[PDB]
């Protein structure tokens, strides 16, 4: 049994590590903290990969996920001391999780779309953020489904006065394309995406190619050039226009492309190939034998663009959008991308589910209330498990008050008392010493599907850990 | 949790290290580096540009005090000292049970109080004519006469205020001067209307990428080989001469009769210049750099009006000035951005401490205490100065503060040079409003980040 | 704070070493004497008595628990196990950040709530005519006999005409060797110590007894005194002097009647012979308690000098006859059994019975045990806790949980699933409105503790909850243990 | 200077151990007795009485505190807490370069400011009629009897004649067993010590008491000699000799008409036999104290010589009674002329809480007789005094300025500690309470460390006796001054 308590102490150590980074006064962004911190325990490795890739790619609030999981396990230990089997604790945790998720529907205030309604909600995820809200709303709406379904994913990425921030109709990419004397504007680009090397086909037998004179040296250069010309014709045989290429060719070879009118980009990175292959839909060609008119990107416009000193190229009309934040100072960016990411994510969740619950611990407290209600009407030991789930739900408001210098148990208990007395499920922690506790008066929303993903994912992690023993590491 | 007092102890150790080098009576520091010479000097700008990094917070003290202040002001030592004082008081606040967030917020509010109070203390300096010069005498007046014009040549003087870091070191040159002669003197010693071709590429024949082992037999093929690579070199000369070409600046060299190959082709060049010289010329003449192996175009060439060799070589009619033979140019630039000044010697810190104290006396939430702490933190600048001049620190500082309240003179402050009547006004100890604002705001950013 | 958590750990260990011996299926625990015998027995009173302690907190617990509850009767184990539960909950409250003083205050609140609720659970028992015993067979084959012996012994030895108190001059003498049920109630006192010199008559009518604590020594002098015998005539004069003063002692005793004369110290084998030639018969080597029992039972005197003996102070006993003392001015119970362990166990159960009777005389209200009263008090405490704002709230709820350790322990001691049985009995108690519903740790089929008759005395349970709350309050308020 | 900062660390250690035991919610401190019982109680006087006396600075604080405050008042904890606060504040002034003498002089200045401000804060209380009793309940659930017992104890042994100062003539005897309500008021004296014999009359009425300090011993020569008895007849003659002189001393006592005779020192096993058969009730082996109580209570003079007394120097206790308490027994003197309080409670340690609590009540009443002015506690007087000290501090030039401000802050340790001892946020609660004192102009507003009701200390009736607080701040300033002026601690 002790292995379970060891796991509980490990995951509890992770959650306690990430408690102080919860809330606006955190000490952060738990997504980056988990994405960077290295973990020794396998249970700590399992705290990540479940909180990171499952929640950062759907919603946000990863810190709340790991903290809630740590509280759940910490209560589950005290439940283990009474002799309750871990399967019972996990089942009760699942039942209480159902209760809370259902209570989210009862707390939820619904917001509409298509006329503001989301942009003002985006002003909360941060003048400095009105134009960014506009760019996020129009960005998601540009690549949104909206033919009911209400599911559209991140085909949108951001590149590094902020009033000059643009929405790029297609895809922006670095790398001026090989030799400036090439046509700076390719119209209807039949892109050839190649991840293959540019070397003559070397025979696979004993070489020792003893070139004895300068004449045979120049002839060797002429052969090495001839094979490359053959490659140019092998590419232009199925749609020229452009040729995205990882690997380079250097000065002598570049000309041959220019002379043969085949615009091309030199040794792009890992991305910018996947980026352009997704934008233009053209399949990548990795081999020097497997390219045709079927594996070609279908760009409508490709052009090189300068900014005084450096220059990058854009490709628009592609078969699906990017955000270009030009603002200078370069200390602002990578942080405008965080609030803008929260914008795009909150918008995506609002398209998926247009219901919001009010944060600051309010929804946590009222969910703990509902779970406690469904616990007081139950026999079997799962009763204690449900009450423990409520107590674990009440760690988010406690953690907020803690990180804001307030007395956690006192302020949390008083706020819960106000939630029961005033029938207001939006009363929570102040966190900023800013007026009242009414979160709707403070504009703190958290998108029902996001909170539901928090509770559900934390429950999944906790149940998985509540099983697991023996860890057979070599 | 305990890591806060530890990090505060480390950054405070960095501050106490540089406490003795503050003021005109500051102590020098040996500071040798890797198996080389020794550079004895005070002025914490170069001290923090060196100083091995012990803690991660110890490095965090640099580049915030260094890159944020040296590029706007110069008072880096005051920045790190003030930061160490703010953290040292922040520890005492952490003893009372204050949360660090409230300490940082109170430090921000008090910083607003002081920065705004500087506007009230500020004296105005006039521009557009001669007598910005004598002010510079505070930071053989010729240097001043050189500095002012040196900025004014590359300054806007209208409302955009950008002239940053384009000047370097008894006369002023309207362009840029660089070393490294013309490489083979038979070249034109005065290139006129120079379409400078700045290439940072190697000069080698394009070797193939397959198995070689060139087995040249009998001197015949040896001479044929030398003639071959010289032929390709001539092809390169025609690659540059195809685009303006008037002059060619190269990071790599040739180092034989290849110079003649240029001379016979009439393409003057310069051999083996460094990076922080190629960039200097490239921005000076506005000529894009060519990195790839002689894949250039006519737009990536400099357009310098005149470049000539002198008994080194000079580049004029460029764009963008150099002084032919900083402590003044920074003050001048700050005066152009904002012509308001405050009086140093710790006076501005004492009056700002008074303003923060007053604005803290009527205050609710615990940030009150923090603000009070901030005031005391500022008063470390006078005391330290007194300490560096052998005077009783708290005695002298208390007297100067009491006089600043009694006489309503926000310029009374430490006369560490033991010269005169404690006034700083008729002592000409000036500190340029933007500089002091940058000090307070920067130290506040460091402290609030460590918290 | 860490020192307080260590104190909670030591106290919790003391409780864990005790909860296994709670209830009728309680385990035994050897507890060897000081390089001597053993005493295999549950009943946490003797356990805490014979237990030596290491930690000062444990020492404090062992002193405070026996300081009151054992002087009341049963429940000495419930004090330490309930204290351990309260401290174990108080730890989980400390981890939340609640100050210890708030936990203690909430524990006092819940203590008053539960103690007030016991008055509502309470029933009533009558004390004037018999059939108190049905409440006594619960305290302990021959339960009716022992119950009648205890009730008669207490009702004989009691004020009861107001004052409502009982002073235990009841002596329980257990003689190994008998037939399990030959236990008799003797209107008088019985002690061992045979008559000195066998030829003294084993029967004294109208025995006027002289109780002495003086040594049978020649009248010694004071000051320095060095005695030098210079001739055989002075040696014989010494022996004759001591015989003279001795017979002076005997005649001095017989001047006041003195049919018998118990003495605490011994004789000389020459002494008891001179006592045989006179009609004095005496007993020797009795002992302090055994001469106090005779002192108040016979209307004695206990004089430490023979020469100051007067007839007015003699203790009258109608018949002195081990040796029995009947007809005097005081009752004793003579337990008889078989294989060395019939008694001592009969002594223990009889002690429990006498305690129950005395407490019933003090307060004739009872609550039904088996953990039922603890569950009902827990329901009341949590109910009042839901109607409380400040942090004390939590503490009160914790107190409730702490109470529910008494069922869980009992269940645990009878092989049942503690959580499941305690929860089932708590739900059955909520729905049936039956506060006399508890753990059936004897496997009798029923759960109603009114049936099966499990009694616990109101003031006994009150003393349990109050004393345990006091101990937990002290342990929670202690730090900086000096140890000079 | 390093020695001085070491002294500050030791003193502030003594303070840090005791600020947790400040207020009604103070922690208990186990402190066992060397190899015996324990004494678990929150009380600065007792905690400093035990107190691991290690550092000479700590022993110095323990010396001064009990040397004055506990001998005149009671507030022994706030002296050491405030002293530790003042030294901890003085450390940062030492680091600023301020000389210790300037610091101590500043603490004296601000201490005078606060002591003078207490007079402004002071309120009043009446005497002789029922007004003192209720404000004894605050010296703490049946404490209504505590007030009555203490007030009747001070007013029975009345000063009444003015000049207004009086203590000793009150003993508190505690016998374990019972409940707190069993505490009864006062008639005369109650001491331990059974008589001297079982058959001694347990009730000696109209007892003319003989108070002796002599031994009941036939006087020895004292010259180094050896008593050699050569025959049994001379042995008997010795017994008759010393019995004879014993009886001479007995009849020497009862010739003055002594119905009772206390002895204290010498009393053999033959002596009480000869005193019983002579019908002279007597008690032996009584301490030095509990005899002058008999001398003043029964108006008798202490007879020194081996029975050279007259009826002029005898007692006159109306009824002497021996009382049993289960197994032990005490001796009480009623109808005398000096009183004593008999306390019951049981549970081995309740009769200690209630004992020193009653002591605190008696001290409060005595201080009210001295000066019937009080300030309202709960840290209110400390906060108001801190406000005054800061007011005078901002209007001061030389470095004493800083010291004065320090003193202010030091005072505010008393509220914070209280807040800390009640689970509240100390800095926030103290700050808010002080701001409320400024706005509402209510100097009787301090930490509600009992969590019951409002904030103003006029309700809850928390009084402090002006003389007590004045002597508190004065004594703490004495400690801090002495420690500041100390270095070099030699200690051979
Ligand atoms: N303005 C606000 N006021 C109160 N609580 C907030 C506010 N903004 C965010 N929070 C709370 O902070 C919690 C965690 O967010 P944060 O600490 O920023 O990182 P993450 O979103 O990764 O958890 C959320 O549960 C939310 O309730
Ligand atoms: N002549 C002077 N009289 C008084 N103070 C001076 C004088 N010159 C410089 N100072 C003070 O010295 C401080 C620090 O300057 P210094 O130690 O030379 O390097 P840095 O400017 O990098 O801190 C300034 O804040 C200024 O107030
Ligand atoms: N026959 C019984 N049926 C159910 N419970 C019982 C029975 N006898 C005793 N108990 C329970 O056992 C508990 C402990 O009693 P015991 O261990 O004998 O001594 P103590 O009362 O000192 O703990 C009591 O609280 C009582 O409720
Ligand atoms: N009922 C109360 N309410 C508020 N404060 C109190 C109360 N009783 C005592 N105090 C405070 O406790 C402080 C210290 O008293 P205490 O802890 O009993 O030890 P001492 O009397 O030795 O100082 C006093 O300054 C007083 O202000």
């Amino acid at each position: 049994l002790e292995a379970l308590k060891s796991h509980i102490m490990a995951a509890k150590a992770v959650a306690n590590t990430m408690r102080t980074s919860l809330g606006p006064n955190g000490l952060n962004d738990g997504a980056t903290i988990l994405s960077m911190m290295d973990v020794d325990h396998q249970i700590a490795k399992l705290m990540v990969e479940l909180s990171k890739s499952q929640d950062d790619e759907i919603g946000d609030g990863t810190t709340g996920v790991v903290v809630l999981a740590g509280a759940l396990l910490e209560e589950a230990e005290q439940l283990l001391d009474r002799g309750i089997h871990p399967i019972r604790i996990a089942d009760g945790y699942e039942q209480a999780a159902r209760v809370a998720i259902e209570h989210l529907d009862k707390i939820s205030d619904s917001v509409l779309v298509d006329i503001k309604d989301t942009e003002p909600l985006i002003q909360t995820a941060k003048s400095c953020h009105r134009q960014m809200a506009e760019i996020a709303v129009n960005a998601v709406l540009t690549v949104a489904d909206m033919e009911r379904r209400d599911v559209d994913f991140e085909l949108i990425k951001v590149e590094g006065r902020l009033e000059d921030t643009k929405l790029i109709k297609g895809v922006i990419v670095d790398k001026d394309f090989s030799h400036p004397q090439m046509p700076k504007k390719v119209e209807d680009a039949k892109i050839a995406i190649l991840t293959c090397p540019f070397e003559p086909p070397k025979p696979k037998t004993k070489h020792k190619l003893d070139v004895t004179s300068v004449e045979d040296y120049k002839a060797l250069q002429k052969y090495e050039k001839e094979k490359f010309e053959e490659m140019i014709q092998q590419i232009k045989e199925t749609g020229a226009n452009l040729a995205i290429c990882q690997w380079g060719f250097d000065d002598e070879a570049n000309h041959l492309l220019l002379q043969n009118n085949l615009p091309a980009v030199r040794w792009v990175g890992g991305p910018e190939i996947e980026l352009i292959a997704i934008a233009t839909g053209g399949r990548i060609v990795p081999r020097f034998s497997e390219l045709t008119a079927e594996k070609l990107g279908f760009a409508g416009l490709v052009q090189e663009i300068s900014f005084g000193t450096t220059k990058d190229k854009m490709l628009v009309i592609e078969q699906a959008v990017t955000i270009f934040i030009r603002g200078g100072n370069k200390m602002i960016i990578e942080e405008a991308k965080r609030s803008l990411h929260d914008a795009l994510c909150v918008i995506r969740n609002l398209i998926r589910d247009n219901r919001v619950v009010y944060g600051g611990g309010a929804a946590e407290i009222s969910c703990a209330l509902a779970v406690s209600q469904e616990a007081d009407k139950c026999p079997t030991l799962e009763q204690y498990a449900m009450r423990a789930f409520a107590d674990a739900l009440e760690v988010i408001p406690m953690a907020l008050s803690e990180n804001s210098g307030m007395n956690p148990i006192q302020t949390m208990t008083e706020v819960r008392a106000r939630q029961v007395k005033e029938m207001n499920p939006a009363l929570g922690i102040d966190c900023l010493h800013k007026g009242t506790n009414d979160m709707k008066q403070q504009h703190v929303i958290e998108t029902l599907i996001g909170k539901k993903q928090q509770i559900s994912l934390a429950t999944q992690m906790v149940r998985m850990i509540l099983k697991i023993d023996d860890i057979r590491k070599p």
